[PDB]
């Protein structure tokens, strides 16, 4: 029984490059995976013009690229989402798209894919008169794209509906599923996201469920670490939430990685322990791949003393640089841990911060003569929480001298943010803490920097209603 396992390269923003996949390709050798998929979303000729050919350069590099996937046996996927425009009563698109997956092919690809993932439900006036239902066409031309191609072993179609909270009413109800299930040839494998197009937890029942109407194991196109619906999130935790019983009742699992492409090595690692778990502890799957990553850090750089001056008694210290260590990369992972919960040393952070601000006034004005307990208690705490930031700091700090510095500047911007607004709340802390001998306004220099924290973006953030 075959299993796909792998990743899938589908998010917006700047590509990877030939370099990041061939890396990405080792490391997936490395770790026991055997899937890739190839649908970049800003990719003009994967999605927007689909109906155009390849280039002679973009030819070499797509065969340069496909042998090397040879060379690793990591199985090759070759998307394209024609949904964005194409006609289905029209021969001339069918034969358009005929032609492309054939250039694709003689390229030396195996596995294609169809996507119709966000696009619109409505249909041409064309399609009206001939197809009963959108599904039906979406069907028949998937259908016959598979008979032309030989039927190869894999391939992969993405309904419209993806998730649960896409389907109408339901997902038992669906027409469109139904449909799809109906009337979809039984060679073909069906990707699905879940309950949501960010699903927090996959309760087993739900696959089931969808199952009963597909017809058949779904592949999991998982966005646990995606991070392309806001930007600003960068995600470093292990994978999470996912029991293992799903895996006898799946065809394969297939992560959405971040943005960044240095950033989702523990992520694929995770993964990998995910499943060779069972052809599993959140807590040591993430403290394998941290050991692990850390030895892609190397050492700092240091001078190179190979007539050497050295440094007397009276003279001053040459500039050292510590080497990066577990305990910052276990902060760093808290700091950007996972979409719908923190780290616990962050969230713990976080909590005692909110507490000293709670309780500010047991000593922010005239502390003499008030209770010593409530004094000693909010003074320790808050000595508790600037050790804190000087570990943030200091995590910065080491992580900046690293030799291979490549790794930190992928993701340079996220650690460069919460060092400066770590920095800011302890100076914030510090004014709070000396107000009783201090009345002077907590201020950083001469002013309030943090009027300008995120500029617009900032300021309209700053105005939406929570709960909390």
């Amino acid at each position: 029984r075959r299993f796909l396992c792998g990743v899938v390269e589908g998010f917006y923003g700047r590509p990877w490059v030939m370099e990041q996949r061939k890396e990405l390709f080792r490391r997936l050798q490395k770790w026991e995976l055997n899937t890739y998929l190839y649908a970049p979303k800003d990719d003009y000729k994967h999605r927007m013009f689909w109906r155009e050919m390849y280039s002679v350069e973009e030819a070499e590099q797509l065969m340069t690229l496909i042998s090397a996937a040879r060379e690793y046996e990591i199985e090759f996927i070759y998307a394209i989402s024609p949904g964005l425009d194409i006609t289905f009563s029209n021969p001339k698109e069918v034969s358009t798209l005929k032609r492309k997956l054939d250039q694709v092919s003689q390229f030396g690809c195996r596995s294609f894919a169809l996507l119709f993932d966000d696009i619109d439900h409505n249909m041409c006036a064309a399609d009206k008169e001939v197809f009963s239902s959108f599904a039906h066409a979406q069907v028949s031309i998937t259908n016959e794209i598979y008979q032309y191609l030989g039927e190869p072993e894999t391939f992969l179609f993405c309904p419209t509906e993806y998730c649960g909270t896409f389907c109408y009413p339901n997902v038992s109800q669906s027409p469109y599923l139904r449909t799809v299930g109906e009337k979809l040839l039984p060679g073909i494998e069906v990707l699905w996201t879940g309950p949501k197009v960010v699903s927090k937890e996959i309760p087993v029942e739900s696959i089931e469920e969808v199952s009963k109407i597909i017809k058949r194991a779904p592949v999991i196109w998982d966005n646990i670490h995606a991070n392309d619906y806001d930007q600003k999130r960068l995600f470093l935790g292990p994978y999470k939430g996912r029991s293992t019983e799903l895996i006898p009742r799946l065809k394969g699992v297939l992560t959405n990685p971040n943005c960044e492409f240095e950033a989702n090595y523990v992520a694929i690692h995770t993964l990998a322990t995910w499943y060779k778990s069972n052809m599993y502890s959140p807590q040591m799957a993430l403290k394998l791949a941290l050991t692990e990553w850390l030895q892609e850090f190397g050492v700092p750089h240091q001078y190179s003393s190979r007539e050497q001056f050295v440094p007397g008694p009276n003279e001053k210290p040459l500039y050292t640089a510590e080497p990066v260590t577990l305990e910052d990369l276990q902060l760093l992972a808290d700091l950007f841990y996972l979409p719908y919960e923190h780290g616990p040393k962050g969230a713990q952070m976080l909590r005692e911060f909110q507490w000293l601000r709670a309780n500010s006034s047991v000593v922010s004005v005239n502390c003499k003569g008030k209770d010593s307990e409530k004094i000693e208690e909010w003074r320790s705490r808050a000595a508790k929480f600037e050790e804190m930031c000087g570990l943030v700091m200091g995590m910065f700090t080491r992580l900046s001298n690293c030799a291979n510095r490549t790794i930190l500047y992928d993701m340079y911007s996220y650690v460069w943010d919460i060092k400066s607004i770590m920095s800011m709340v302890k100076s914030f802390v510090q004014w709070l803490g000396c107000r009783s001998h201090s009345s002077a306004q907590f201020l950083i220099g001469d002013q309030e920097p943090w009027a300008f924290r995120g500029g617009l973006a900032g300021e309209f953030q700053r105005l939406l209603p929570i709960d909390g």
